[PDB]
């Protein structure tokens, strides 16, 4: 839709702090921090696929909106994830061990903007079309 495409990371603010609040260790933070992934979003009927590709680590999720699914995150958390579409924003919550984080993906001009919150920490990542 507005989201379908191949997107390349162009900016990131507060991602180290976000990863620290998730409990990610120093080695993984160091690798994730200077990664510049691509994010490839596609849709086939009810099923949306988001692939994240980078030199040291790739991930993929496929989901139906509103249907919880199991996910292994890039930092190896085992989470229960739910994604909905709200006012044109893809809103993802991850739940594990009584904790949660939310990841909002939105389209703004030429940007795919990703806002990630864990407790008091807010990270903003911007992708542009490859
Ligand atoms: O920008 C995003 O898509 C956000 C979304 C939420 C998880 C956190 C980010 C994913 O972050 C990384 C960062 C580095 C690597 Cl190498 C990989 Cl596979 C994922």
């Amino acid at each position: 839709d507005a989201f379908v495409g191949t997107w390349k990371l162009v900016s990131s603010e507060n991602f180290d702090d976000y990863m620290k609040e998730l409990g990610v260790g120093f080695a993984t933070r160091k690798m994730g921090g200077m990664a510049k992934p691509n994010c490839i979003i596609s849709v086939n009927g009810d099923v949306i696929t988001i692939k994240t590709e980078s030199t040291l680590k790739n991930t993929e999720i496929s989901f139906i909106l509103g249907q919880e699914f199991d996910e292994v995150t890039a930092d190896d958390r085992k989470v229960k994830s739910t994604i909905t579409l709200d006012g044109g924003v893809l809103v993802q919550v991850q739940k594990w061990d009584g904790k949660s984080t939310t990841i909002k993906r939105k389209r703004e001009d030429d940007k795919l903007v990703v806002e990630c919150v864990m407790k008091g920490v807010t990270c903003t990542r911007v992708y542009e079309r490859a």
